């Protein structure tokens, strides 16, 4: 039929969230990774944020009963580390079928700066093309930028395109309803520490409608889980 645009944005208006795996981290996440924004982990080498963001590509094909959006991800790969072995243990250990899974994740690596900046300029047509995505992760989001410009003396040009570049990944996140993850080496910010073993702590640095504090959760072989 005919409808008003009204109709249509108070039907697809509704709050989305996709699952971390974890139900601890979840509760810290008021129910997770939230679609209409850009929440960024970061943290030292293997303190979680590489591992969050292979599990919450394959969650995200889960369906809303299962804490996913029946949606499709893009991966933006910035330092080489991206294991589709990872994506299989994981859609594994959910019983999924990995091909498919596997065939729901677009993949990219971003080179360098400006092919980075290039490529977050080309997904409005690829999430314009295909209404399925419903995230987006761009890991080591200033790694690039660092490497580009640095030093404290070039410190406030990196600031500047770094700002930019965060901008349009905004603007990505609001305007097509998806749920944005950058992750930094080191709306919403989430530092992630290692604690004793495989687990980790991870605590709100940043998010107005977030409670801060912190919880403890692990990175197991099955993927991001609750901790033992």
């Amino acid at each position: 039929r005919f409808k008003t645009a009204l109709e249509v944005k108070k039907e697809r208006m509704n709050v989305k969230k996709i699952s971390t795996g974890s139900q601890a981290l979840d509760g810290l996440l008021a129910g997770g990774i939230e679609t209409r924004t850009m929440t960024e982990f970061f943290g030292e080498f293997g303190s979680g944020k590489t591992q969050l963001c292979h599990q919450l590509s394959v969650n995200v094909q889960l369906p809303p009963e299962k804490g996913g959006l029946s949606g499709k991800a893009v991966y933006i790969d910035t330092e080489g580390t991206f294991r589709w072995e990872r994506i299989e243990n994981m859609a594994k250990a959910l019983g999924l079928d990995i091909d498919n899974v596997m065939n729901n994740i677009y993949y990219i690596r971003a080179i360098n700066t400006d092919h980075q900046i290039a490529i977050v300029d080309d997904l409005q047509e690829l999430v314009s093309k295909d209404p399925s995505i419903k995230l987006i992760v761009v890991d080591s989001v200033t790694s690039h930028f660092r490497a580009e410009y640095p030093g404290r003396e070039n410190l406030a040009v990196r600031q500047q395109k770094l700002n930019k570049h965060l901008h349009q990944l905004t603007r990505l996140a609001e305007v097509y309803d998806i749920a944005v993850i950058i992750t930094n080496q080191v709306g919403i910010r989430i530092q992630l520490k290692k604690s004793r073993g495989n687990r980790r702590i991870a605590r709100v640095v940043d998010a107005p409608h977030l409670p801060e504090g912190e919880v403890v959760f692990a990175l197991t072989e099955e993927g991001i889980r609750d901790a033992e």
